[PDB]
Order: C-alpha cells, then sequence, then structure tokens
C-alpha cells in the first residue's frame, strides 16, 4: 500500500514518545522490536503503553477505557477497520492500568493482525533511533 497514516498521534509520535519514553524508563530496542513483532512485556513497556493512551484520552491515568476518544485516535486512512477492532476490544479492564493498555493493545493485535503491525510500524518510524 502507499497509504500514508496520519491523524492525531502520528503527527506527535515523536513528542508522546519523548515524555512518555522519559517517564516509564522503556528504551529503543523495546518499541521497534515491538513494531517488527518481538514480544515485549516487561513492565516499563506496559506503563509507555498506558503513558500513550493517557496522553491522547482514551485511558485515565487510573486505567478508565475511554471509547470516544480512542475512535478519534485512529488514523483516517484506516477508520472504518481501525474503528472495527476498537469496538472489538472497548470491554477490556485488567487488574492495573499499565496492564489493561497493554492488553487493550494485544486484543487489538488478535483482531486484526496485519493491521495493528501496520500503525505500530509506522508509529515507531516516525519517531526514530
Amino acid at each position: 500500500v502507499n497509504m500514508k497514516l496520519t491523524g492525531r498521534i502520528m503527527d506527535a509520535a515523536k513528542e508522546v514518545d519523548h515524555t512518555c519514553r522519559s517517564s516509564t524508563g522503556v528504551p529503543r530496542d523495546m518499541l521497534h522490536r515491538y513494531a517488527e513483532g518481538q514480544t515485549v512485556d516487561d513492565d516499563d513497556f506496559k506503563c509507555y503503553l498506558k503513558c500513550i493512551m493517557v496522553e491522547f484520552n482514551s485511558l485515565s491515568d487510573d486505567g478508565v477505557f475511554v471509547l470516544e476518544e480512542e475512535l478519534e485516535n485512529v488514523p483516517p486512512e484506516i477508520k472504518e477497520e481501525g474503528h472495527r477492532v476498537v469496538h472489538s476490544c472497548k470491554h477490556i479492564n485488567h487488574d492495573e492500568a499499565c496492564e489493561t493498555a497493554y492488553q487493550i493493545h494485544q486484543c487489538y493485535k488478535q483482531s486484526d493482525p496485519e493491521l495493528y503491525s501496520l500503525v505500530v510500524r509506522a508509529f515507531d518510524a516516525t519517531i526514530g533511533d
């Protein structure tokens, strides 16, 4: 595809990665490696996912999922397919704010692997190591 993911998350990927990586202590081998499909399940990586969601209004600091904000977070180029994924994963809630985020994300991955791989790879390419 020649689809270039735009939208508020892609626009601010470097900004939000800067604040969230500094907060959580997650380095790159984790992030671009997670993009490249490698399992990254370190406690800090989970809190990095959580931090991104908090910065884009789809999760409260204490781990409350906000559907309307997440639907807005779907890049415009994949609105249909991405909304489908979000709606399929909107009832996930784990014992702890970070685990909740990480497994909302593993639910996205389950729901549509190729779409999810597409999004994480585009995010990672905008940030840069």
